[PDB]
């Protein structure tokens, strides 16, 4: 009864524009997005978020992956976090229609450089003043006696790799020092950018060839623990070259062979060697915290868009990480730059976006999760699928693989009929991954009986995993019908589609494979 | 390998364009995006302003939400002293524009009662009474909060939401009175003095141009400001009111309409038609509408301004953490880059330069990021689409401008040099968004300052007397641009530059294009 003033939902007017410029001109704050949200949300768990009750609310707010940061905390601490994540996750298991799989990710310490404890209790801070002198020492007598005159750090070969004139950054790159004099086991520096220095802060040596192992002996101990704890994926810090990825993967052994290996790119060499790292990895994290200290801050966006582009081209998951909503550690709503950053990461093509301090330590963890969910959904509607889908195909090789032809045909069909979902029956995840790489607008409901598949599927844009708990039916067609009906019930319950809407169904392995059907929702 | 992201520039798809972006491909020296800096206590001294200019500031913004006319006159005096301290070298001198940002139909709280804590703690669930009784205008505390919107009770009802201080504090109306509201704290926090208030659910009925705004705009005319940033523009008739106040004496002052509420977004096209340009004023906008929708409004407005060839400014919290820290967050570095990639003519700093501890670092970071992002633009697609969407016309000047931009791509020119009295001839080149900088030579000092509103226009103020022969005077001005470009490192001998000049004496056509090896 309103009239022609009706506004197309999910930016459909912008979607039909013949140019990218006119696409932008048509973006409409009054065009509401669809219910489905395709970008995975990864949350770092810490003191602010590790209670079972908070974790339940984080799952409800949209958390898909729990990130454990092994730069901090002992093994018992992480074991208890994992236990709590699973308690919270399985509290929803009585209703398989609404249960959300939640993945567990181990983020390695890796070749970090860290300072010591400020003298006193270690909880105090000292003020470093611009122009003052600061001695860096390796003598362990000072490892708990750091102050404004002497700073201990844990990198035993630092004096070899730096030179007079080199810059040293401390604490998220906020403190900067210039090396004035070198010593046998010390450096004499002058404070350039001063500030308040606390304990055990990260140190970066841009332009220095740091020779710490990609995976140290202690890192291996963490990875072994991760296999014991049945984690789903490893985020490997400071990956510099393909062989670093192999050091992570091979040490997990046969028992850990299905754990996904995500290489974190956070230094100049990792960017330079990106193609060989990507080839060896299951996926990539754009780890912008260290990256933006190791290279100039003004170049990070180039590295981010390069890596997201190349991961999209290869069909491998890419995560955009660090400081996306940083002010929400202390404030209940984000800055305008932060809202923009999350939206542009999704428009760039990131499969997942991440929260670190915002959920690990901050005062508003749920609000931060909720805001990533809201922004992601708005940005997903704004993607110019007409160009993106055309380019993904053209940059995708002709192969004789029938399963790739099925996947692109399914996504093509999904665009042609504006389907409410692509339902995919998958054991390993592969069939759903193949669909996700062509970036449909519609959500991909991936039905699996494999619990690890259901958890790992969150690495891909658009894959909404659902874990089927029913016994296998002896008749294959009846087993397919059961799993398809499950996905139909999930989509109706979640508001992705309604009775009578059109969806695409990919029925997975048949004892041809992965038949496609385009059907109305029953 | 190749500089200036030229490998990415040759990609056949946008996806491959992204894949080819190279942190080891260094940009050109020239920086095309204008930098607007809000001046305040951190940046008001002549000594600091000199460094701001050296660091890349093109426009000084004066925020008339605060301060007296005496105060702002002294700020403007200091800006001009700093700017003219470089005039002894006319080849390196940079014009610096002055922008008056109006208070507009702002809502603000009063002063916190000065006898207690400087801020009061508002706690979730607590009662807070909003009063209009000016007895409390300097006695605000956790029990009673005065604000200056005297008609607020008419436009809210029970249940309305009220946001305070960058929308971080929120209240819900519970009852109403003759001159007061009873509210409950929804989101609490620490409340200081004179904080901005938003009523996103309400039709605020304050005048587009208040009596105070009239005084401020007339003062801007008297002070010879270059442009007005008009706050809270909701509709074309608001722009008309501003232009009427500026009147005949102020007729050449540029009006930039600030879009910061839902109505301004809805009525954007008619606002854009009447305005000289647009500010995406994201602070208020992100409170008036859901924070997750601001990027849609931003890219819509930048796109439509690019389509119209009118300047668009991206503003507010771009480098916000640099108020307190010497380096920005990763989201902030991304935000500045993406504003440039979106197509913003200018980017802006507010608290980062007005009040913060690191104003020079913030200016320098905007310069660095903008230049990197300018190289990463996919000009192949942008130029094709700008051409396809431009209005149809047989105008010789427009055809020469497009020809010059295409020529500049074909030879990777070091600059496009254009001569202009009032700015338009340079504006016409900028709207097709060449990669090369546009060195706009003018003898008009106001044109030189106003040109900063456009992406890529590097104004140079020629101070030589007019030569007797028209052709010699053209050559003098072109040679001035050539020497400026050489001195600034934009090009050197063996490079090629595009030169646009007028047809002949008495013609208004800029219809002559020369492709000049740099001598
Ligand atoms: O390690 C990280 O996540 C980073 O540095 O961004
Ligand atoms: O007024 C402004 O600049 C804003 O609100 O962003
Ligand atoms: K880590
Ligand atoms: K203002
Ligand atoms: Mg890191
Ligand atoms: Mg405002």
């Amino acid at each position: 009864e309103a009239g022609t003033a009706f506004i197309q939902t999910q930016q459909l007017h912008a979607a039909m524009a013949d140019t990218f410029l006119e696409h932008m001109c048509r973006l409409d704050i009054d065009s509401p997005p669809i219910t489905a949200r395709n970008t995975g949300i990864i949350c770092t768990i810490g003191p602010a978020s590790r209670s079972v009750e908070t974790l339940k609310e984080m799952i409800k707010s949209g958390m898909n992956v729990a990130r454990l940061n092994f730069s901090h905390g002992t093994h018992e601490y992480h074991a208890e976090t994992i236990k709590n994540v699973r308690t919270a996750t399985e509290s929803f298991a009585s209703d398989p229609i609404l249960y959300r799989p939640v993945a567990v990710a181990l983020d390695t310490k890796g070749p970090e450089i860290r300072t010591g404890l400020i003298k006193g209790s270690g909880t105090a801070e000292v003020e470093l003043k611009k122009g003052a002198t600061l001695k860096i020492t390796l003598d362990n007598a000072y490892m708990e006696k750091c102050d404004e005159n002497i700073l201990w750090l844990d990198y035993k070969n630092i004096c070899k790799v730096v030179e007079v004139g080199s810059k040293i950054y401390v604490d998220d790159g906020l403190i900067s020092l210039q090396v004035k004099q070198k010593g046998a086991d010390f450096l004499v520096t002058e404070v350039e950018n001063g500030g308040s220095l606390g304990s055990k802060k990260g140190v970066n040596l841009p332009g220095a060839a740091v020779d710490l192992p990609a995976v140290s002996e202690k890192d291996i101990q963490d990875l072994k623990f991760g296999v014991e704890q049945d984690v789903d994926m490893v985020f490997a810090s400071f990956i510099r070259k393909a062989s670093d990825v192999h050091e992570v993967r091979k040490v997990l052994g046969e028992k850990g062979k299905n754990i996904k290996i995500i290489s974190k790119i956070e230094n100049h060499e990792g960017v330079r060697r990106f193609d060989e790292i990507l080839e060896a990895s299951d996926g990539i994290m754009v780890a912008r915290g260290d990256l933006g200290i190791e290279i100039p801050a003004e170049k990070v966006f180039l590295a981010q868009k390069m890596m997201i582009g190349r991961c999209n081209r290869a069909g491998k998951p890419v995560i955009c990480a660090t400081q996306m909503l940083e002010s929400m550690i202390k404030k209940p709503r984000p800055t305008r730059a932060e809202g923009s950053d999350v939206a542009n990461a999704v428009l760039d093509g990131a499969d997942c976006i991440m929260l670190s301090g915002e959920t690990a330590k901050g005062d508003y963890p749920l609000e931060a999760v909720r805001m990533q969910h809201l922004i992601a959904r708005e940005a997903e509607a704004a993607i110019y699928h007409l160009q993106l889908f055309e380019e993904l195909r053209r940059l995708a090789p002709i192969t004789s693989d029938p399963t790739e032809a099925t996947a692109v045909g399914a996504v093509e069909a999904s665009f042609k009929c504006c389907s409410g979902a692509i339902i995919v029956l998958t054991k390993s995840g592969r069939y759903a991954h193949q669909v996700a790489r062509y970036r449909p607008r519609a959500p991909i409901i991936a039905v699996t009986r494999n619990p690890q598949t259901a958890r790992q599927a969150h690495l891909y844009r658009g894959i909404f995993p659902v874990l089927c708990k029913d016994p296998v039916q002896e008749a294959w067609a009846e087993d397919v019908d059961l799993r398809v009906n499950f996905a139909m019930n999930v989509g109706k319950a979640r508001g992705f589609f309604k009775k009578g809407d059109v969806v695409i169904v990919l029925t997975g392995w048949r004892p041809f494979t992965n038949t496609m059907r385009v059907v109305p929702v029953p």
